[PDB]
């Protein structure tokens, strides 16, 4: 009797509350796809290489289409591709935005746009000699781009500010000023979703619309609420652009924080019950200070959440029997992942760096971090097999490229928290094709058996089709 | 041979009138998951322990997403999170609203307005020394809040008015009364869905939508009778927001009550038979106390109504059966439930008080209500097992958090009504994470069999995989 | 126990970093036919016949549909059927429309129309004498016609425009400039999809439908926020009309490039891992030169992808099982696909070069190109089967036309990377219609195996239901 | 072992390129209905019986409503019925069309009305005396009828014009033209689907609906953009309203021709791989000439489709299983089909000719064509049985009508190109009922097999539940 134990998620106890929890894997990722009596394998995430050389940590990215290039914030500088461009002050995430004459980041409360030539400008209210409207332009929260104009969000006071069509460092003329006013409060993000500005508060979603008015004085846009979605986003940075719509996290303003996908008027939950309690172990400070970022590659479509304590990866493509929700770390003590502001340009995807002034760039043939060998883990979720011996275990891994013979370490919990022994066997061989990685007798279950099944490498490590024997 | 018997939910015999009851869950939650063999626990519900001490019992709870705090009004005071922001009259339950400006409280068949700036108005009649319209205000029944103006409901009379734009405290100055007029009567509550003011009378719900008129004197709300739904609600807080619409509790002017969702234009009951008794075990009074209120966290969502003499959480995320009723009780012998109120702050959910002047903070690693432990109960339906001589009735427990070494009172059913002795056996001890909870001799089955497994702790509980060996 | 190995789609290692990927069939395309408990066949694709003898290589096509024949730009002559009627400047790909009067070419930014009456003009702007508009006509990067007006996008400006009605040689007398604003920059493609103008950035693609205007400087198009898709395309020349919209290639702007398929308001992914990371070989230069067409034969629905080191054919009509891709190429080393640019026409498809200045017909009993013999390759995907002994590996071949006893060379691998001995069998017979085309005796299934199955003709090759006996 | 085998669609080999192609029953029509373990059967078209004598060759045929008669030109005359009621003078189709007063024929680039009366009218330009609009009336290509307007198309221009509402004789005196536009050229056909002008060009099909409006000079038609089809035809013959729709035959312009259906805005293939080669066999000229009309009896849906070589039968109602395309022809030598022009009026189907100058009407009690026996095929597609020894070849057959035993050539196929060895089995008799035709002894099959059974008679043939014993 040959039973297969799947791999993708495994499945344990926490031993603080004694719930059932979920095993995430650690540095892998569930690629569905028919290879030999499995239908799905497990690939280890590519290895960051140093690519350049920044000023400091990386406090943000985006592709700039204007100039067909990729823009970075890392430290005090900003990039265009390798070169210092100009001089951002401030000390965090910075939110990013660009038009057709410049570049332009929302920092320190202010709108600095950068332009193309060499100056750098920022948004002020309109010069008091002209006859033209003044507001109270406080401080800017967020930024976007839609239709030639930024349009910015005031720190908290659920007013936003589309500049103007002929002068970007100043708003409109007339009307700039716009309420989403559907709601008591919140501004907290600002992003454009097909032709609508879309306005996360705390529980409230808004769009606007152009009106197509040209009279002095009347309002370019109108709030959409046929689209208004009844929930907000924890902080600045906890929306993103995923699919054909935005994937948030959600606000304590409406009970316990999850993950969303904006569907037509309603949010569609993504996380599971160990996701979420993953976010409520945070405080509503840490939880606004998380960020979401994307990747595709491979038909791989990744969203990834940057948490203080850790960093989760959904991948779209292999949620086919519920939410594929995997981990990201640095070391083998789980430390936070070091990639941050993930971008694809020309063939190749790079990333910032959380601890360090450099910028890498995430090649796929290794599995190391910097030249440092990194820890991966897939757990198997726990069964009943009471009084049934166990032998052969089998993992078909696909082996040959490796800079070293890298052991695995092959364990058994009885009880979903607790370890045994670890036992190394060889995974891969520089060089190698066949390896069979196989552990001939394993013990008898007395209730319950699951499996750790940990690897540490430099190389990829692409495994599939674990088996065992149970007579 | 092996039979899994399920214990989300019993059968029983009521002997009353001797007709076929529900047995449902006693402070157990039922958590679809598959973890071995099952498809799904249940977990007792979180445990409550003392976070502050107030003037009284609860009497209504908002969050304030303008202040991004949790307002609460415990005896005669208000909270402000917890320290002392105003004080309220009365003593029954108030409906609580709050827009940039204020926190309005309806108390007295009064809106009294509690402004940031620490000025308490009241909403009244404009003075006659304007040019302005005089209303007919009479009592206020419910309140809400909708861009930027508070919308109460006159008491009984069909009738509602909104506030001014820039005078909060008055209506407004030239249309401020608004009628249902598709009805007799009834204006019992009222609230907003997305911007749609939704009116609860009896036997009707009517939405209405901002016109945009802008002439003086002319409507600010239009009805939209696409969207009326043909049913009431028995009292003013007999409904809650619940996934995109509200649920209530209907009228007796239609028909025997009984939980409703609105769907779109039309209700969906919600109520099992049994629910349905035990709502029509009430009078119209004690009805129309009852109070409904949200909670959401581990993907659970639950939907609470608190009757004088019941407690009753539906979990819409684990009905795949059908609806999944539970039952929330204090102490051994079916007292009401003492928490009420519940609001997500922070990281933590917060709950009020029915008997003490108490705040609490529903901790997860217990289950203790203030140090006092809790009964737990789980029912499995009757089959028809004629000679059958059982044997070896397992559970999958999850074990290892708990404070002594508590015991669980199996016992067994032959008529439904009358359970036979009662046999403890160790479902839990400290520290220990695999128990294997079993009893090897149970009886002959006759005709009829049922098993109650009745357990009081102050740890939580988590049962699954509950199975019986039939021969 | 006789076993059916599929050979649409073999499968494999990639020996760089040890992945598994598809192995696509060289030269056959899989038609989905029930034949002999098989349902499905795979047949060499056409061979390539002189023709004409043309200027050079080629650089466009198209079918005038006012002169019913076909325009063919080799080298630096235009060609209507066989004979010139022009001179083209330029060596690169060149865009190419036509309309009532005369056939226009977009090459070195400039829009040449050549007249059916043997006069070449050039659209430039309106001569100063009028008082007609002078706009910033700048580089034309590719040209279209629709509704009796030629629109061209220029190169680098987000701008396009649209020629008069009475004069194609002059752009629009008031109204003739339009803006896609939806972007902070690309205007990469035009086209025409039923009756709107679609416009391919990078990151965006809009669609512009006509106002109807009558006075003078009014719009003649608007945009059309409601189609439009958030996805741009890499190249210029990286978009065909398939089915009923365009296929494209999407742009570095939005992740990792892939195959996409215009819906409604989205686009559908049509290539899979395999085709994605044989696209992110290239860079982004090598993928802005990719070329796509469309050809239709025999059910056949192909859409032909050349880049510089990979002519990749997705059969849309044979994509039941997942999207059915295969690779075409010259002669025995995997070097490019010589054939270019496929138009049907009366009822030969011809084809132009990429080598030689020769223009070929496309033959159908030939699997030759140009007299050459061609390699074909087929795949099985690998199986895992310990010790198990093949024998009896039997494949269905349609016999019959050749000028030559062809072999097909045998062999397989037990990794997926590294193939043993080939065997040859004669695969093929001149005028004889049953072969029995078989292996009696294969090896022994260790771990893997899987087979090569390569065939070299300049005959047609038809197989079908490969069998193996695994005992 | 009995094993039933399909009869309505066989399969082989192409001797010619080696490719698999469908053999499709000759003079066969499949009718699926539960008879008796076979559900379905096939039954000969009927005959054609002598019924009428006229000038020649048929050139059209039409059902005029206001006279309730059918209209038919053969020859160098038109008749009404079996009366001679004008002369027309061509050789080739003409279109027809009709209406309250007159029957209108356009035949050598004129729209010849023969009015009800017994005057002959054309089409032509107002006379210069009258101050109403002269256009540029040219040759004429297609013709019909919508509202009492005669609809007619002019010869490769992309223009059309319409007659004047009260004098048809004359175009309309202010707004007659009108053009498809949305297309370098293509008018190849028109025709009225429900209210809509619909004009089949190349490459594009456009509908044409009222405006209604009143004042002198404005359009009356209107192009409708969301009913486009973006497929061209290929003759002006190569269309005819099918079932609620159009049914053509695709043009060079757009790929490969192919058997077509409207839907809404898109076409439905309807051709299988062997119908598109049967199709490609011709040149864009005895393509360009192809005719295509429609059948309706017994529940039938007949799309008939004449070629210089070829007469394809598409059958809608028997289509559950794919296209079920058969094969018309005369004689026994592959002589096409001489039967034209089917209309039904009466209780009788009567049909013109192809090459003589005679009528007849379809009688169904017999096979003959003309008093000429007639050769009807049923192929068995290929099956793979190695070392099969079959027999017991049944056919249920419904006899009883006949002239005369007619027997029955079955014979065998190894190879799907070649049979062999043809064996006369009595297949019906006069008056009896009851026959069992079967072959009892039938070889050993080697690798494949293949059936032809083939009849010659003047009856109708009946066959179904072909089946065979293989042990």
């Amino acid at each position: 009797p040959i039973q297969q134990l799947p791999m993708m998620k495994g499945m344990g106890k926490d031993f603080k509350n004694a719930d059932y929890i979920d095993y995430l894997p650690v540095n892998m990722l569930a690629t569905p796809k028919e290879i030999l009596n499995s239908s799905g394998y497990l690939r280890s995430f590519p290895g960051i290489t140093k690519r350049y050389d920044m000023n400091g940590v990386s406090r943000g990215v985006e592709y700039n289409t204007a100039q067909n290039a990729v823009y970075r914030v890392c430290g005090g500088k900003l990039y265009k591709g390798e070169s210092e461009v100009g001089d951002v002050a401030g000390s965090g995430r910075v939110s990013m935005a660009h038009g057709r004459t410049s570049q332009a980041v929302g920092v320190n409360g202010q709108l600095v746009e950068y332009r193309y030539d060499g100056t750098v400008k920022t948004v002020s209210n309109w010069p008091a000699d002209s006859g033209f409207t003044q507001y109270e332009l406080g401080s800017v929260r967020d930024i976007t781009r839609l239709r030639g104009r930024y349009a910015w969000s005031k720190d908290g006071t659920d007013s936003w500010f589309i500049t103007d069509l002929e002068d970007e460092s100043h708003p409109d003329r007339y009307s700039a000023q716009y309420r989403a006013e559907s709601q008591p409060d919140g501004i907290i993000g600002i992003g454009t979703w097909r032709d609508f500005i879309v306005c996360f508060g705390s529980s409230t979603i808004e769009y606007f619309s152009l009106t197509g008015a040209t009279t002095a004085g009347a309002a370019l846009y109108v709030a959409q609420p046929s689209l208004m979605v009844q929930k907000g986003i924890a902080g600045t940075y906890c929306k993103t652009p995923f699919a054909d719509s935005y994937a948030f996290i959600s606000h304590p303003a409406t009970g316990a924080p999850s993950v969303y996908i904006i569907g037509s008027g309603q949010a569609s939950p993504i996380a599971t019950a160990s996701i979420e309690k993953i976010i409520r172990s945070y405080t509503a400070e840490e939880m606004a200070t998380g960020v979401m970022e994307t990747l595709r590659f491979d038909s791989h479509e990744l969203l990834i959440i940057h948490l203080p304590r850790h960093v989760l990866v959904y991948d779209a493509s292999s949620s086919q029997n519920g939410p594929q929700w995997c981990v990201l770390k640095t070391g083998l003590y789980d430390d936070v992942y070091r990639g941050v502001d993930f971008m694809y340009e020309g063939n190749q995807i790079t990333c910032g760096d959380k601890s360090e002034a450099v910028v890498g760039q995430l090649q796929f043939d290794i599995s190391s971090q910097y030249d440092k060998q990194q820890e991966h883990l897939l757990f198997t979720p726990l069964f009943k097999a009471d009084n049934a011996r166990c032998f052969d275990l089998e993992v078909e891994s696909s082996t040959g490229v490796a800079q070293y013979a890298d052991r695995l370490f092959l364990s058994a919990t009885t009880d979903g928290i607790n370890y045994g022994r670890e036992q190394m066997i060889e995974q891969n061989e520089p060089f190698v094709y066949d390896k069979r990685v196989l552990w001939k007798r394993v013990g008898r279950i007395r209730r319950l058996i699951g499996f750790k099944l940990r690897v540490i490498t430099k190389s990829p490590v692409t495994l599939s089709g674990c088996q065992i024997r149970l007579e």
